[PDB]
């Protein structure tokens, strides 16, 4: 099992607003997955909770991903900084289900 | 309430790495904030869950911002991240403490710079 992070690459954002938003993604997909099937959750966590990061240049494609992670209803965010969309977090999900959203994109 | 995510410099990680290994830190410190303090922890998320990313030069450091937090009696995570190479060993990459009251944790970490 895994979690994706998708990180806008075009907004400029310095390494520790990147590790913030993506922060905020984290939380929020995480508790997206435990309160639809805790017992997932708890295996991703015992496995090491593993998650990679990619990226998207745009944010109509931030929007897309995310639509297409909720379309395939798995757990999943999108974080909105204090104005723009800045990132999404899939997961933790089985690595294809996932896959199957990001499987394209590329490592941030 | 806020989160404060603690991240080594001098590692060289590259942006991606450390989004996920601070993102391991987040996790665990949210964890324990919210076996230690389950109420702190809805606030800061109704808050916006807010989350300052500082940096610290070496494992040194790294170690004893985590061991202050926990002398402070703060929820807080340290991580160790799997070898690069076969021919190398894992390494503490990262930290977090809250989330919990501003102030507490400024007494902690309020003299790190900005990552």
């Amino acid at each position: 099992m895994k979690m994706v992070v998708v990180i806008r690459n075009d907004l400029g954002m310095g390494k520790g607003k990147m590790v913030a938003q993506g922060g905020h993604a984290i939380i929020e997909a995480f508790l997206d997955a435990k309160r639809k099937n805790p017992r997932a959750v708890d295996e991703w966590l015992r496995e090491g909770q593993k998650k990679v990061v990619v990226k998207v240049n745009s944010e109509k494609e931030l929007i897309d991903i995310y639509n297409k992670a909720r379309s395939e209803g798995l757990p999943c965010s999108i974080i909105r900084d204090a104005g723009t969309l800045t990132a999404v977090a899939i997961g933790p999900e089985k690595d294809e289900k996932i896959d199957k959203i990001t499987g394209h994109l590329k490592l941030l």
